[PDB]
């Protein structure tokens, strides 16, 4: 099977159009604008933009370093390809733009001392154009072992918000600017939300770890004191990139098929809720690491090549943290690891939201110790 | 016009078969698991019973109280209209035993020194059998002004969860008592979840108001701090008793019409808000109080009837707290009067949600002052 | 008259296919590489890209300053057109975004000491965006004079090669991408060249201006001396920025009448070669100062107009220069008006060119003296 | 093949009749002007009139030595073949008057101290009548080879624009006189431009040799500040002596065929360049090295004949400069045949240009520094 692509709408979109979800929606500002109040009330007798300013430092260096790298994925695979199938070099070039979108973010990130914010950006601009530069490629390799894909496709496919390279693409008539409009100003607003969580409910908690203690009693309530926003979080992240700025991104572009994202709500089980959480990554991995694993291997055994594709997926996702907050302290992957080893050799819905509840209380609590015990 | 029954089901039930509701129904039972391993982990290195131990007090002085309130509601009201419709005495019957009804339940909560949650009881049942007592007679007078309603109707009217005295109820084929079981299961895990944001969320920063400074940021950061008890605390008051206990009732009952609420988290305005929201006693008040006022004074001017409703409602549920924590100390009064007099006099729903989250927020917040400055 | 556009080519294209203009394109590629060999292995017993580090100093903030501009220039003037042609607020708002890409590009430019080249940008992206902020809106309010324009259209015009807003822009088939690649490649090798004719011929002989002398022989054929760097400068200055920048930019976005300039290289008298000249800031100067002024001042003296356009457009170069170098020296105007009065009070193409070599050489002079007795 | 005459006309007067050469042409008049302001305004506080009046020192010697040269090609080889061809003292007559054109111009240039300029005079017109005197005779003996040609011929051969004898010479209507004033008056402000360029660019880098160091850096930035008057030096020789001088010469006569010099500026290879540069000494040399060459040698080996040919010229160039300069520093020769080598055993235009303009710098470099170190 390879996925092809349909002019179906973004899950939660078509959710939205109901009444109760633009309720629920509505009931999330109104948070904000609460938040907002009570805390220029409160800072009256400014804000909380020293955390934005802080963590966005050398923000125009991440932007500067972003163009570099963004011109070598552009260039390098695309001109390594179209030499490479005229018969070369390309089996060198391909090496460099290996080199340079893997050294430069690394010695601009670290020889620079970035804030974490400003750092996150060329994370994700070298686990982006690997996963590019390497599937256009290995995209369009099979046509020349027949014994070159139009550039236009290839530019459109870099900023396109899918990982597979299709070069067909199901569009849409028209570019609704209004609809843009309001995806980045809930973005934005995402962005703010975000800021006020953290500079409320999560620095003043965890601040004081600097106390001598150490009492398990103290670790464990801050634990439950610090699940809440781990879930805000997770709500965020995924709201926010995968419905806004997704969408935003794939309305300018006018893309089809914006399912970038499944209802993981409703995942039964928990791989159910990792293939349909970040559906654009699931299916990028998905088709690379599970249909070229049983390919080359040809193994009848598959649970070996589901816990390989995750581990591949947990490994890249403690790099990108390992990267950001420059720890080298690998908490996600020992949990995601550890349970499951626990469910998979030892209303079911139910405790899958609880396990991810404290997967996210855990994660958020000993990454807030880590950075205030490394400062 | 007069209020009319149909066989139409519970506006949530009817949502609740629809999948993502039941994701979001799930989502709260793992806060409630999340809270009880956190909780039971914590104690362990015992849980948070004494509040209910405290709170339930003399629970069975409160219901022995609650049994001759029962029968003096069922008895003096039915004799008095029986006798008063054969031509007397029911003219002082029904005088001298409203004041049964009116006098026990403070004379047993004041005199022998109940706590908060054992007293409500006998409060809400006070104010339950007044309204529904009085609503039964001005029924069924206007019956007698021609120049008895079966006794049978009016037992099975006590128990009802509706406040019309309609003698008709459209009923249902049978008895679900797998949903009964559901529902009263719901029911009691509201009460527990109630219990641990008490005993987690609210008397932790309450506490500690013995402190001298009175300082306006330490009350304004309070305000904030309680705001979400204040909202959870709203939605479990609205979800276990207009969804859980009154359909439980009606499905013990057979009865139709379920529609105790309808979706007030639509409501644009505020007025609409009072009117979708406790539809039960807002339908007896709206009837009587708005179809007997607008008889009686005959007004072309209808807003002062609409405002006279709502300072009814406003004094009765003023009066409810000020008998249960046993203060004289009337916020809501104060807040609902004064917003209402600053919007009738000087995306819309979004500003009622937020006034809404600082009017929880207050009230919350002020009412644990006082309780923990009067003790 | 109002200029529409044609698909015509851009004149020095329709040129380049004729031979023997590839040759002479060869010979200067060729002058190119003699530099390079002849610097290299000078500079052997690194190179000159000192002056490139150092004149994009925070090449970065220039940037991020950029974006704020161009936001503004995106939204403001729109909206206010938008909402203003809805009948208010509009009359301000305008004012905002005259007062944002005014104020804030000296701001970060004074106030954070960038060097000339990277300030340079900025400077250019505040007299870019008023001249299309005002365009874009005097084009457009006389449509809402009959007692709203599409967006996309108003996002592609503020790339487009053009300063005049015609929302109908005659477009071609498809993207030569091997074109747009050629001349971007040009663009940046002509960025090189001017790299090392400034870092060769210029710095060198200005350099010792500390000397006390200031013998007029000495100004005189340090004059003649720095004449041709000047006359390399013009040529690179259009060549790149007139038929490399702006073709590739009218490639990427399939843009017609690609007339940015006529051959100003054949005009007669100067008039000619100042309307033949950039012919795009030209047509836009040419359009609104000289078809407002003679309908504003409804005068039958037209010479008038033209010294008034020609001013406008002194001044305006001027103040470019007059905030890249961060003096307050104006020799251009002085010497444009001064031989302006000179030939419009008291084969004939060689008096123009000998002129304009000495009008290179006094102004790259006098610049090259006061940028070194000025540090 | 022999070569044949046709009435086309001189490729860059038939580029002339274009506008944009017209432009070029007129650009650079503008440089000289330019350099006539400049040198008159800096010799005010007189002009270079000194290198002409130097290097032309005994010129009245230089002309009364070219008339006894011009009547001695004029009689000799003529009386010669015509009494030859009549069966003599012609074999010992012609060998007789060989040593005249040969030893006179040798003895007056070096026996009374001849300036570089009034000497080269000389060598021209010994290699000048040398070249055609031996064309005549090898031209017209063939034709007595069968077991005498018109004298007016022979006398307006030897000053016909081209070498080869064929004595038809396609002729043209009449002499536009206006035509070769224009001619002469662009060869003599040639002359002039070329004194300028040296008087100001050569002799003030070159004159301060006397100095010590001998620095490889030194030498080689002269040779980079050198190419530019070398290749200004070319193309004046070039249009001055092969556009104006022969034009001029070919306008007087009423001469056809007026291609002296095909499109070398296009010349994709170096042989290319060296048979389309002075293609009228070219000519003669293919003709007679190369169709006596192939001829007497018979040689199935042509390569041989191509590098014998170039030699020829090479030698030939390298005796003219011993001869001017009076040195013995043969750098042209050596150049030649070593890049001969490089390229002829071990787009594509550039290379070539460069080559070249490096090719002038050394030769223009190295004769400057042997002129002033022998002096
Ligand atoms: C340290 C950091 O930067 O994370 C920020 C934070 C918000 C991340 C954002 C992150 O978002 C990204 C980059 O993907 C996300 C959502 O992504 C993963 C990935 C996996 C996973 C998936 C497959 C296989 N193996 C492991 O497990 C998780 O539960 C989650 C978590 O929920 C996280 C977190 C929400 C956990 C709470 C965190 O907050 C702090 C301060 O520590
Ligand atoms: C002191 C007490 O017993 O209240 C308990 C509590 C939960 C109540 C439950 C109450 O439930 C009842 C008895 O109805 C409810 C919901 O009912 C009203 C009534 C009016 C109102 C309506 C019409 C006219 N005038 C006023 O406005 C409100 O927002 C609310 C509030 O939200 C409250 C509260 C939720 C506010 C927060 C409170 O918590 C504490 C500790 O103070
Ligand atoms: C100081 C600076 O940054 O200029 C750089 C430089 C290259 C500019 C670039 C500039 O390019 C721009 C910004 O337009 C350009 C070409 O633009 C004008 C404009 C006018 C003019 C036009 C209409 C009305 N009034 C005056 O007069 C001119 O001759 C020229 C000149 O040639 C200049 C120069 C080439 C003169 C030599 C300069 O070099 C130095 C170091 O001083
Ligand atoms: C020393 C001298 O008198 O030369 C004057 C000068 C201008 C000559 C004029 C000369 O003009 C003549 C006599 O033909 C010319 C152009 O002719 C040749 C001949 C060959 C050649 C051709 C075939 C085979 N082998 C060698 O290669 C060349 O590039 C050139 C050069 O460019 C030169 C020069 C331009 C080089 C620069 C020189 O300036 C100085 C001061 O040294
Ligand atoms: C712009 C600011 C206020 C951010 C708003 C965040 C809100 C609107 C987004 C972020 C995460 C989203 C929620 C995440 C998933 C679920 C569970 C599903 O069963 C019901 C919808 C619901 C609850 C979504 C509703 C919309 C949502 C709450
Ligand atoms: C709440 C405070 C810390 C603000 C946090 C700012 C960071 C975490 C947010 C704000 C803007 C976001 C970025 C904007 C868009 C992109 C481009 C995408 O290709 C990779 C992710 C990335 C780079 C986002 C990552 C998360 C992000 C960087
Ligand atoms: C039994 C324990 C876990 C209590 C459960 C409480 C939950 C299931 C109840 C109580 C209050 C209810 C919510 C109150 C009103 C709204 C807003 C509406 O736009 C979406 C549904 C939603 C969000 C309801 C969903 C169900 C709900 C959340
Ligand atoms: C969270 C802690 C304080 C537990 C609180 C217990 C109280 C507030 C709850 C638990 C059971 C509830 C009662 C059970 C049912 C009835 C009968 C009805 O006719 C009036 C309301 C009344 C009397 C409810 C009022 C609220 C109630 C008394
Ligand atoms: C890429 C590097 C080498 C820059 C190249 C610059 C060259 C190719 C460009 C820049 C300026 C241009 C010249 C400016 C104007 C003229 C005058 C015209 O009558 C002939 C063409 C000519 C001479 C142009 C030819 C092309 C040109 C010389
Ligand atoms: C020779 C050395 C000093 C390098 C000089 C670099 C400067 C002068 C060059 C290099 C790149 C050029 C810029 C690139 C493109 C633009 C965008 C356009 O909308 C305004 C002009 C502007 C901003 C150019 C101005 C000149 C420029 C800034
Ligand atoms: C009389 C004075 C000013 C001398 C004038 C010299 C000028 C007019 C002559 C001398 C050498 C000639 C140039 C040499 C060869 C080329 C290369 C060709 O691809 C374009 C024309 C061009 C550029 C010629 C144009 C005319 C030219 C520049
Ligand atoms: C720039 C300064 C040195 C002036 C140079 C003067 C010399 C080099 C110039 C001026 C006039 C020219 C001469 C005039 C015409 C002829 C006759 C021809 O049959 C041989 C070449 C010859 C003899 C020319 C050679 C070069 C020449 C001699
Ligand atoms: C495990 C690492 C997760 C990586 C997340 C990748 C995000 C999705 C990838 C590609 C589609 C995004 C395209 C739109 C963003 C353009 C923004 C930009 O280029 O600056
Ligand atoms: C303003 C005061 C609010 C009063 C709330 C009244 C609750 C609804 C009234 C009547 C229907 C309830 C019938 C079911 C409960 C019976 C419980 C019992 O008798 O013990
Ligand atoms: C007198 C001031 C001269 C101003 C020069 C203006 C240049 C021409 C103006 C607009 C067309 C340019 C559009 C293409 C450039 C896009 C570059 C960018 O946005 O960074
Ligand atoms: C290698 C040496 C180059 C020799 C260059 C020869 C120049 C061309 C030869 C003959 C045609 C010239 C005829 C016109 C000039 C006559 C001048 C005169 O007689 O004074």
């Amino acid at each position: 099977k390879q996925k092809v692509f349909i002019i179906r709408k973004s899950l939660l979109d078509e959710l939205m159009e109901v009444q109760h979800f633009r309720t629920i929606y509505h009931m999330f500002i109104a948070g904000l604008c609460v938040f907002i109040i009570s805390t220029l009330a409160i800072d009256f007798i400014l804000l909380e933009f020293d955390l934005l300013i802080f963590s966005f430092g050398q923000l125009p260096l991440a932007l500067v370093t972003w163009v570099p790298m963004f011109l070598s994925t552009l260039l390098a695979p695309y001109q390594a390809l179209r030499l490479w199938a005229r018969g070369g070099l390309g089996c060198a070039l391909l090496a460099a733009h290996a080199v340079v979108l893997c050294a430069l973010p690394v010695h601009v990130a670290v020889e620079h001392q970035l804030p974490p914010a400003s750092r996150c950006v060329l994370v994700f601009e070298q686990v982006r154009f690997l996963m590019k530069s390497y599937s256009f490629l290995r995209e369009a390799v099979p046509g020349i072992l027949r014994a070159a894909p139009s550039f236009s496709s290839y530019l459109y496919f870099l900023f396109c918000p899918t990982l597979i390279y299709r070069e067909t693409y199901p569009r849409t008539p028209y570019v609704r600017w209004n609809y843009v409009a309001k995806n980045f100003a809930q973005a934005l607003g995402c962005v703010l939300y975000a800021c006020f969580i953290l500079g409320r409910l999560c620095v003043p908690v965890f601040a004081n770890m600097s106390r001598e203690p150490f009492s398990t009693r103290a670790l464990v309530l801050s634990i439950l004191h610090a699940t809440l926003p781990g879930i805000f979080m997770l709500l965020l992240i995924f709201f926010a990139f995968l419905h806004c700025w997704l969408n935003a991104f794939a309305e300018m572009l006018r893309f089809g098929d914006r399912m970038f994202y499944r209802d993981w709500w409703n995942s039964t089980s928990f791989s159910n809720y990792y293939r349909t959480w970040n559906v654009v990554v699931h299916d990028w991995l998905y088709s690379y690491v599970y249909q070229d694993g049983l390919r080359l291997l040809g193994a009848r055994a598959r649970g070996v090549a589901m816990l390989g594709v995750f581990l591949v997926s947990a490994v890249a996702h403690e790099y990108i943290f390992c990267f950001v907050l420059g720890f080298f302290y690998p908490v996600m992957l020992i949990l995601f690891l550890v349970i499951g080893g626990m469910l998979n050799f030892m209303a079911w819905n139910v405790l899958m939201w609880t396990m991810l509840f404290l997967g996210q209380g855990i994660q958020v609590s000993l990454y807030c110790q880590e950075w205030y015990a490394r400062r």
